């Protein structure tokens, strides 16, 4: 309960991979913090929806080999995310990648009726990339590191 880290993260990618499936934007306020992530969301936007036009293949390619059809199948792309993002080297092209992933994801939830399955995925990835990826966000200054990376 004491991680703002947590805290900004889970509302950053929930509030992407919600608004990537829906088409409407959250209008509750961002509490603590909410200018960074505000622009971090900002970001995301224009980032991560670059990513999922320029690899839409790959994205629909590793979308039809898991066939995701309800939340089991939710559950256990988790597994396959730690093993893939986890394992692999640490920056923001990868970290973008994972919720731009992750959003691809959400936009098959709401095309299959399984909107419910949307914010346990926001909380598998958050969980993913702040329990693996603590010490370099720290470093990288969080969220305000990622909005100046890519400014
Ligand atoms: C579970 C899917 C995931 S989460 C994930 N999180 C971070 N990075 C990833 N990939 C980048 C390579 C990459 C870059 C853009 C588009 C596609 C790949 C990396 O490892 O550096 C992946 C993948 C992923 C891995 C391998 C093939 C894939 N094809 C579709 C997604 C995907």
């Amino acid at each position: 309960s004491e991680d703002e880290l947590y805290r900004q993260s889970l509302e950053i990618i929930s509030r992407y991979l919600r608004e990537q499936a829906t088409g409407a934007k959250d209008t509750k306020p961002m509490g603590r913090s909410g200018a960074t992530s505000r622009k971090a969301l900002e970001t995301l936007r224009r980032v991560g929806d670059g990513v999922q036009r320029n690899h839409e293949t790959a994205f629909q390619g590793m979308l039809r080999k898991l066939d995701i059809k309800n939340e089991d199948d939710v559950k256990s792309l988790s597994r396959v995310m730690i093993h893939v993002f986890s394992d692999g080297v640490t920056n923001w092209g990868r970290i973008v990648t994972l919720i731009s992933f992750g959003a691809f994801v959400a936009k098959h939830l709401k095309t299959i009726n399984q909107e419910s399955c949307i914010e346990p995925l926001a909380e598998s990835i958050t969980d993913v990339l702040v329990r693996t990826k603590r010490d370099w966000l720290v470093k990288q200054r969080g969220w305000d590191g990622f909005v100046e990376f890519f400014h």
